[PDB]
């Protein structure tokens, strides 16, 4: 089963999922003078009520927030989107360095992590399931985390880190108040493309913020003590979780400013 180890991992996804060679797949290469800026691109409008997250735990792949997706108390509308779409999970990727962890690249600079934003179209599909297989159905607000000063807005997360250190652990985790996770620009590139791990489901349109946050090193390497493997099974550590970047193959990746 999947990966990111050297048998399992990226590179051979493709000999099991055929949709890993696909035209639509994520992340890429984001070349900022190559870019096109697009007047009919609309700002991002977020409203996430920090009542939402509930669950944090350790997917064996990164750790996950759930958030109550019963209703529409937390959205992103705006950007190439059309409608609402509804906030249901965040997660994190990393790799095993401090400088080529993140999953999009950016004229060449890997960032340390990136934290991803996972939503789905509910004014068009009744479940982020029905959502995930059509390729409106997703949005993934991707934003990069750079070294630098502690973010105490990850303190809540780390401080978790130690009761779902296996795989298939879960906590409580409320009160968690994700708007003030963002940075304070909300520029974006976007472009459409995939979930990044399997099953790779060209359903998903990307907003990649511009704008860093901060992170520790300590902070970081906190994530890199998850397992990969559960509770009784020999120990694998989740140094590193994230996808190589894939062909653009034509897709229009577009800038909301210039
Ligand atoms: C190591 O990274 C991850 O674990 C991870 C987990 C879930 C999701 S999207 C939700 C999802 C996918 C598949 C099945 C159910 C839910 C993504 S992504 N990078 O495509 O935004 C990445
Ligand atoms: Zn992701």
């Amino acid at each position: 089963s999947w990966g990111y180890r050297e048998h399992n991992g990226p590179i051979h996804w493709k000999e099991f999922f055929p949709i890993a060679d696909g035209d639509q797949q994520s992340p890429i290469e984001i070349k900022t003078k190559e870019v096109k800026y697009d007047s009919s691109l609309r700002p991002l409008s977020i409203k996430y009520d920090p009542s939402s997250a509930k669950i944090i735990s350790n997917s064996g792949h990164s750790f996950n927030v759930d958030f109550d997706d019963t209703e529409n108390k937390s959205v992103l509308r705006g950007g190439p989107l059309t409608g609402s779409y509804r906030l249901r999970q965040v997660h994190l990727h990393w790799g095993s360095a401090d400088d080529h962890g993140s999953e999009h690249i950016v004229d060449g600079v890997s960032y340390a992590a990136e934290l991803h934003v996972v939503h789905w179209n509910s004014d068009k599909y009744p479940s982020f399931v029905e959502a995930a297989h059509e390729p409106d159905g997703l949005a993934v607000l991707g934003v990069f985390l750079q070294i630098g000063e502690p973010n105490s807005q990850l303190q809540k997360i780390t401080d978790t880190l130690d009761s779902i250190k296996e795989k298939g652990k879960q906590t409580r985790f409320t009160n968690f108040d994700l708007l003030s996770l963002l940075p304070p620009s909300w520029d974006y590139w976007t472009y459409p493309g995939s979930l990044t791990v399997p099953p790779l489901l060209e359903s998903v349109t990307w907003i990649v913020l511009k704008q860093p946050i901060n992170i520790s090193s300590q902070q970081l390497a906190k994530f890199r003590s998850l397992l990969c493997t559960a509770e009784g099974e020999a120990a694998a550590f989740l140094v590193s979780n994230h996808r190589p970047p894939q062909p653009l193959k034509g897709r229009k990746v577009r800038a909301s400013f210039h």
